[PDB]
């Protein structure tokens, strides 16, 4: 792709201030950074429209899965057979298109997690996690009625939002998770308050996820005993909603916490927390939506802990193009119209998937995920060494990778500082800068941030 | 743009379909799926199958294709070499739109704003729609009660573990019938079938009667006028009943007609009645025109036959317009960022596609055409409906956005299958109605050729 960034004006510069004045008009504006020119965008760079070019480590909060303007997906759109994919837009559920099935072996299929033979896809992340949660509802309640048909009293009382054909079964999530903002995925939320406040919620139980402490070596029993200490509160909870007569049919969890901060926790903890899960007889929910598509170094994060039976559900969306969920056999609705919807994603998306997911295993770029990851975190590692009194905590899985500042105004003054100098950063949590490559990213643009962030730091 | 009419080959499903439905059975419960398509093949108002059958298609992928099969217009967007990167390189739209944004959405949502709602959203589909444009309410409710303060701390601190008063429990009130998306806020509000609720956790919100019309019109005014005063009633009380439960009424939701519910309506007297309703308890008035939005019942949106410089507060809309989204008053307007928000926020590609459909539209009057194809189909209607009366009833409509009872689920669907095999799809709505959802290049020649395909069928039957 380009060379390397090429900065013409302060970012946003007056293009991008003056559209951003006429949207203001329309809606609130506040969150937009600048307008783009993706025409002109390629690669691991986005232009904007003022002429800069960046090179781009957000990918659009990790959406963007081979960079912009791909010449594959170029070909794709060129092609005259294609076009009634893009024009023709199907209901899915009752209409498929004669290539539906094999577009998805093409694709999702072709990366179907351990154990999970099932696959219902969703348009995003929000009706991925929704639609997971129904379908694990849906199940607890077969589990439970068994082999019986729904009672009189339980279609009559489900049209009126009423026990017993609306259980008070419950999601367990856990402190710092993000899982979307339409209001059953909001219950599960926890990463910020204006995020949560003034919106109605389910009383469903929340635990703590490990904080681990840093650097890992010089805590390993301290941070065992603080996974160990979750784990516990987890079970505790599972038990106590119970007694509530809120039981709990399922956990929900992210395999790297992204939005709540980044963060980790080990293979371990997972293993056990999967186990706790299957022992109290809770769908466990894996949500790939931001970890999955390879940037972990394995296409799912959730392959690193080693597992035959990793989960019961796992939803994605992102860097997938299409959003959806895979699941074991036994979560299969056992009725048709429990779990639709109009589209039920986009036939358009999983054409461009497929050769997404073609162009990944071409050009091995999970192996590429883990080795300019490895470059990016050392240098990392070296820059906390060098810049203790403004780097911290640097932790990372592939290019999957965050560190902390002292606080949040710094946060901010170091991403404002980047991204006139070329390279865009984002955050998350209070005070923590975070890498989102796209999957073209590779060693030289690991290098290329390394070696502009260092005199960033050198001069701030 | 043309066929001359359907041409069938074989029944439906047809072996290559019931092939493809044995291999998609395999990864996931494909009970609901009718056929498989091959829309390369298919061409305005007809959907041709994968066994070569040709149906004159009055569903529309449940009422979401505006401008029928393989428009040429939307064939040449996607031709066009500058168009590529609006198919490739999908943004956040949040924070980093495409420098066409404002233009496009000028050329397309924005050309067409309810009155009074200068405050536009874009959203993926018609769920998030109003999971937003409820939070949106909630968030604008707040507001209302807090005045000029700030987040106090403990709003701040229970909002994170979802308690009040930091989530507060609040209500939206929803209508008996109605349906407004499946996600857990929008299930909440929806009433339509059993099976679309049974097992999933709820809202306590208050559900009102819709009111039931009873046909013809002119036979029942007074009875007709005494129903909806019934409904209107029954809506305050529950408002001032939830207050007293401090579960306060923050919005009430509606559709200008239900539709998955079963086709009801309800006179513009009525609406006009439920928006003064609204306002004077401080409600927000969300109408959803999901699926009543796009023209098909004569004007853009349904609302407009209201006749109301005021409307609605909120508009959510989807299906037809390709993208979804909500349109609301300025007041409604988002205090801080980051509230309403999610990471794709729609698509341009749909946008680009949407501004095309609403030149088409334009340009080819289909707003006054779907008035129009819509009147003769249902004169047509009331005629089978007179000398059918063993198998038809209650025929309704407005604009292309048509109905009518049959005996039983049974005959229902009996009559939908033996359609098909003649070569029309139709849509099912409630226990046991049949409803008609044609795209917008509908026109008064295709009603006469479903008219006398299923005059024949009655006949027979
Ligand atoms: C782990 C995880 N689970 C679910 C979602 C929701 O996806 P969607 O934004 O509804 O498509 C997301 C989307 N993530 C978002 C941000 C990051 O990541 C920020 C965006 C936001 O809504 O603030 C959405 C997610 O990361
Ligand atoms: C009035 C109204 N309001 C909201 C929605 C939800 O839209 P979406 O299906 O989430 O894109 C819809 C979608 N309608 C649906 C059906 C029709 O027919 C059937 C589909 C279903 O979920 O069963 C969704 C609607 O009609
Ligand atoms: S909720 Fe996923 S696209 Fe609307």
């Amino acid at each position: 792709d380009y060379d390397g960034p090429l900065m013409k004006t302060e970012v946003p510069g007056p293009r991008s201030r003056e559209l951003m004045k006429q949207l203001n008009i329309i809606q609130n504006a506040e969150a937009v950074h600048f307008f783009c020119n993706y025409e002109e965008s390629r690669g691991n760079y986005l232009v904007d429209v003022d002429g800069n070019r960046m090179l781009d480590l957000y990918s659009q909060i990790s959406s963007i899965p081979i960079g912009y303007s791909h010449p594959a997906l170029v070909k794709l759109v060129q092609q005259p057979q294609n076009v009634s994919t893009f024009i023709n837009r199907p209901a899915l559920g009752i209409l498929p298109p004669e290539n539906f099935v094999e577009k998805l072996r093409e694709s999702l299929l072709s990366v179907a997690p351990k154990g999970m033979s099932q696959l219902i896809t969703m348009a995003c992340g929000s009706c991925s996690n929704e639609n997971a949660f129904k379908t694990i509802f849906m199940w607890y309640r077969s589990k439970e009625r068994g082999e019986s048909a729904f009672s009189k009293e339980e279609l009559e009382t489900c049209m009126i939002n009423q026990a017993p054909g609306c259980p008070d079964y419950s999601i367990l999530s856990f402190m710092g998770a993000f899982h979307g903002r339409t209001m059953g995925c909001l219950a599960t939320t926890h990463s910020k308050a204006i995020h949560k406040i003034d919106i109605p919620s389910f009383d469903w139980p929340i635990a703590p996820f490990p904080r681990l402490k840093y650097p890992l070596e010089e805590f390993v029993k301290e941070n065992q005993q603080e996974e160990a200490r979750c784990l516990e509160e987890v079970e505790d909870l599972i038990v106590k909603y119970r007694k509530k007569k809120k039981t709990v049919a399922g956990i929900i969890v992210e395999p790297i916490q992204s939005e709540g901060g980044d963060n980790h926790a080990s293979d371990d903890f997972f293993r056990k927390l999967r186990d706790i899960s299957r022992k109290h007889g809770c769908a466990f929910l894996v949500d790939e939506v931001q970890t999955g598509g390879g940037s972990t170094g394995k296409f799912w994060a959730h392959e690193h802990w080693g597992l035959d039976d990793p989960a019961d559900v796992m939803t994605f969306s992102k860097k997938m193009m299409t959003g959806g969920f895979f699941h074991k056999e036994e979560f299969r609705p056992n009725a048709p119209y429990r779990i639709f919807n109009t589209w039920l994603g986009d036939p358009s998306k999983n054409l461009l998937l497929a050769e997404v997911i073609n162009i990944i295993k071409r050009e091995d770029l999970l192996s590429n995920a883990a080795h300019a990851g490895k470059v990016l975190l050392t240098g990392l590692l070296d820059l906390q060494a060098r810049y203790p009194q403004f780097i911290s905590r640097v932790r990372g899985r592939g290019t999957f990778c965050s560190f902390d500042t002292p606080d949040e105004s710094i946060r901010n003054k170091l991403i404002s500082i980047a991204r006139n100098k070329g390279v865009m950063l984002g955050g998350c949590g209070d005070k923590s800068i975070r890498f989102r490559p796209t999957l073209v990213f590779r060693d030289h643009h690991a290098h290329l941030f390394l070696n502009i962030f260092s005199d960033i730091l050198a001069d701030f």
